[PDB]
């Protein structure tokens, strides 16, 4: 049931510090914004290929995630390995359809679909999907 | 040569994420309260001695801690080589007197010294020093 403390941290927020491995093996360090799927415990974010977390994640997929509770201070940190979908690249391929779902986690329904679309592909953007392994850290009731 | 914009974040701040290496090659992250020397560029933080996955700190030290800004999304990120005081051992002992210089440049005059360097000593403290090797992140905008 402490898992369960740790996963409420996950859940009651949208940001967290992601965390990727360079090619030298040192930690690379970055914010991101998710959504967190209780029913099959993982985490989607979206992200862009040119981007220094997204070619270290193709070279090594683990990857670990920081959130804070509420108060700031708390938190907890969930661990996994990475499932990457291909970049974007026509506007209708199903990585622009997972990243259609995505945003409607994140911020609702947009309003110019199509012009998502194209941005999506404009940006090769990617659906990082992160299933959970292993949480650790202090949460509520523990600082 | 860092950016001035990313070093004023850390100045601005007082507890940040900190990511070491675990045995694994994973990095492993926490919230942690963290003094920045402006003038040494160096970032100095509190920790139990590594134990377990953990430890193998003491053989790669290379660690960054990302501190957030007071915007949306921006934020810093301070890489570099730590260094690590031995294990506190005694209440009087050379890395005791040393995290009392530290809790000072963080917090101020504690209560009573007593029972901090009783506290350093049972939580087998140790300093960690990060001179500033490079320093990269999203840096905050006029606000
Ligand atoms: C207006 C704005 C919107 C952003 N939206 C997202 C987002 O939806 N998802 C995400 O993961 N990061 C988002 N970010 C932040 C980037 O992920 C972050 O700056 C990035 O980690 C850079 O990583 P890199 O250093 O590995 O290239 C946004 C930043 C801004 C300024």
């Amino acid at each position: 049931v402490f898992d369960d403390k740790l996963l409420a941290v996950i859940s009651g927020n949208s940001i967290g510090v992601l965390a990727t491995i360079k090619h030298d093996g040192r930690p690379q360090l970055s914010n991101v914004q998710y959504h967190f799927d209780p029913r099959k415990l993982l985490i989607q974010v979206s992200i862009a290929e040119p981007r220094a977390k997204t070619r270290n994640l193709r070279r090594d997929p683990r990857a670990s995630i920081l959130v804070d509770a509420d108060d700031g201070w708390s938190y907890a940190v969930a661990e996994g390995t990475a499932q990457l979908t291909p970049p974007a690249a026509a506007p209708d391929d199903d990585t622009v359809e997972a990243l259609i779902a995505l945003y409607r986690n994140i911020a609702g329904e947009h309003s110019d679909w199509d012009d998502y679309r194209q941005a999506m592909v404009t940006d090769r953007r990617v659906l990082l999907t992160l299933p959970i392994s292993h949480v650790y850290g202090l949460p509520p009731g523990m600082r």
